[PDB]
Order: structure tokens, then C-alpha cells, then sequence
């Protein structure tokens, strides 16, 4: 059945709730992104309003075929009214069109859902700012002090150092990047714009980008492989069979793959520094695993928390094990307790 951390009280909404039915009482289905944990169960078949950001309503009429009539975009950083209850949209430093949702309910109690979200201080100048936030559906996925990770821009940074240098050596090196979901195109889109080239993807991973607001984004993907020295392919192909498959298809045009799996966390970030990352080589195929997050670091996920606040926090990830739910119990009365409230 619908778990209570996917119902927001004393409305008719729920959250992030497609693959349960119809839940009973639920007057507005909102969907915090699109990614597949997140939008699963929606269709071209779905009739209940959906309320989302513009970018994640482009994406559910183009590759999911749900009916225009029953998608509710909403503008950001704007109050709004749905159903008789006021909301704002702020941009959650997830994937693109990703957004948290302000819930101002009747009786004065204020909610905010971070849906997934990677923390950071801008959000202290947001329209958060202004008033007291009661309760905190939180996306708890690093809730843990063995993660740490750097910041985006610094990762950027030794992506695009790395592809320079190595195209640079070997003009017949191929840069490969692996995808399996919307976000972390700053990855591909950095690499491919030192290396003047576009980017070259499938029909059906041009046609998902096409959706997502990016500026100027025709002058940075193609979907022509030939003339692209960057490739995307899914996930699944960034192993040592499936790049050296996918080499043989170039025809000879090159002689080297360089490949980046932008991961989440892996135990490596406990002892090495960004500096320091090495690859997995095998003859002429090098893979680097680079630790790209958009979702909040221990240290960033506890900075949010002690500037916000709350009364209570409710969970949204690793709800499902009871020693995890223990843990997380454990960190939030640390952290009120340091803190003061
Ligand atoms: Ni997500």
C-alpha cells in the first residue's frame, strides 16, 4: 500500500505515489522528477491531474504519452494555489526540471518535500527564508559520515583536464560517457566542448535531452556518431566487452577509448582525493569512475537541516530496514541537540 511518507496530511495530495493505483483520497498526484523510482506507474492511461515542474511535464508528454489535459505545470519560485492549498516550486540541485515542493496548509502547519536534492547554501536565500518550516519529508539517501564527496565543479574540472590531455596525445582516442536516466549532462556537455565536438547519442537520448530547457542545446548534441568524438552510450555498455564491441563499430576511425562512469559514492572517497583517481585499463580502453553526486553529501544534508530547523523530519530513503531507520534517528537528534532546537 501507499507508505505515509508519500502522503502529505490534512490534504488530498501525494507525492512521488504513480505505481499503488488509484490511492483513495488523493485529489493531485505530484511528481517531483523524472526519474524511473520516482514517476513509476505513470502512462498514457493515467487520468488524475499531475502537478510538476515545465521540464518534467515535457518529459511526460513526449516519452511517457501522457495527455496534455491532465499535466499541471507550475512556474518555480512562484506561490501558486492547487485545489484550495498554496505551493511553491524551488529548484531541488538534483537533475534537470527537479524541484522541492511548499506545502502552506489550512490549519498553519508548513511542509516542505525535498523530493531528491543536493543541498547547498543557496537555498538559505531562497523563498524558504521566510517563513518557519514545521516538517521535513527529507531525501536521506548519504545519510551517513562516510560520505563525502567533492563539489561538482571540482569534479568538472579533472573530466575536462583528463579528456584534453588524452585526445590531445592520441587525436584517435574516443571519449565515451555512460548514462542510464536524466541528469549529470554537465559531464558529457563539459568533455565535449573543450574538445570542440558534440556530443553523439541514440534517437531515443536525443530526443529526452531535447526536452530539457538546455540553452543554445543544438549546437551541442548530434546524432550523428561520425562526426562526434563523444560518444553517450547506456551504463550497461561501460565495461571492457562492451567498449571494445562498440570500437569495432567506428570503423577504424580510432585506436583508444577513454570512458567516464559517473557514479554516486564508492568506497574509494574514504581514502583518495579527486587528484588522485586513477582508471581501470585494459590494452587500449582506460575507465574512470568519477564520484559526480546530485544528491546531498552527509556534511551538506546536515548543514540544510541545522539552518532549517524543522519539528520533524520524516525520511523518504533507506526507510526500509529498521537498523537504517535507527541510524538516521540517531544523526537527526545529534544534530538538534548541537544545535539547539
Ligand atoms: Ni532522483
Amino acid at each position: 500500500t501507499c507508505p505515509f511518507y508519500k502522503k502529505i496530511p490534512g490534504t488530498g495530495f501525494t507525492v512521488d505515489a504513480f505505481q499503488y493505483g488509484v490511492v483513495e483520497g488523493c485529489t493531485a498526484y505530484f511528481l517531483t522528477h523524472f526519474h524511473s523510482d520516482h514517476y513509476a506507474g505513470l502512462s498514457k492511461h493515467f487520468t488524475f491531474p499531475v502537478y510538476c515542474s515545465e521540464i518534467t511535464g515535457n518529459l511526460l508528454k513526449n516519452k511517457l504519452h501522457v495527455q496534455e489535459q491532465y499535466i499541471h505545470p507550475l512556474p518555480l519560485d512562484t506561490e501558486c494555489i492547487v485545489n484550495g492549498v498554496k505551493v511553491v516550486l524551488l529548484d531541488a540541485n538534483h537533475c534537470p526540471g527537479a524541484v522541492m515542493i511548499l506545502f502552506y496548509l489550512p490549519n498553519g502547519t508548513v511542509i516542505l518535500h525535498t523530493g531528491d536534492f543536493r543541498a547547498d547554501p543557496s537555498m538559505e536565500r531562497s523563498l524558504l527564508a521566510d517563513q518557519k518550516v514545521h516538517m521535513l519529508y527529507l531525501d536521506t539517501t548519504y545519510c551517513s559520515p562516510e560520505y563525502t564527496f567533492p563539489s561538482q565543479q571540482e569534479v568538472i574540472r579533472f573530466a575536462i583536464n583528463t579528456a584534453f590531455e588524452a585526445v590531445t596525445l592520441n587525436p584517435h582516442a574516443l571519449v565515451v560517457c555512460g548514462t542510464y536516466s536524466i541528469g549529470k549532462e554537465k559531464v558529457f556537455l563539459a568533455i565535449a566542448d573543450v574538445l570542440g565536438s558534440k556530443v553523439g547519442m541514440s534517437q531515443e537520448k536525443y530526443k529526452t535531452l531535447q526536452c530539457l530547457n538546455i540553452p543554445e542545446i543544438n549546437s551541442l548534441i548530434t546524432t550523428d556518431m561520425c562526426s562526434s568524438l563523444v560518444h553517450l552510450l547506456p551504463m550497461m555498455q561501460i565495461n571492457f566487452k562492451g567498449l571494445q564491441s562498440h570500437l569495432k563499430k567506428c570503423g577504424g576511425k580510432y585506436n583508444q577509448i577513454l570512458a567516464f562512469r559517473p557514479t554516486g559514492w564508492t568506497h574509494s572517497n574514504k581514502f583518495t582525493r579527486i587528484a588522485d583517481v586513477i582508471p581501470q585499463t585494459k590494452g587500449n580502453i582506460s575507465i574512470y569512475g568519477i564520484p559526480y553526486s546530485e544528491h546531498s553529501s552527509y556534511l551538506e544534508m546536515k548543514r540544510f537541516v541545522q539552518w532549517l530547523k524543522p519539528q520533524k523530519i520524516i525520511p523518504t530513503v533507506n526507510v526500509g530496514t529498521w537498523k537504517s531507520r535507527s541510524t538516521m534517528e540517531k544523526y537527526f537528534r545529534e544534530w538538534k541537540l548541537e544545535a539547539g532546537y
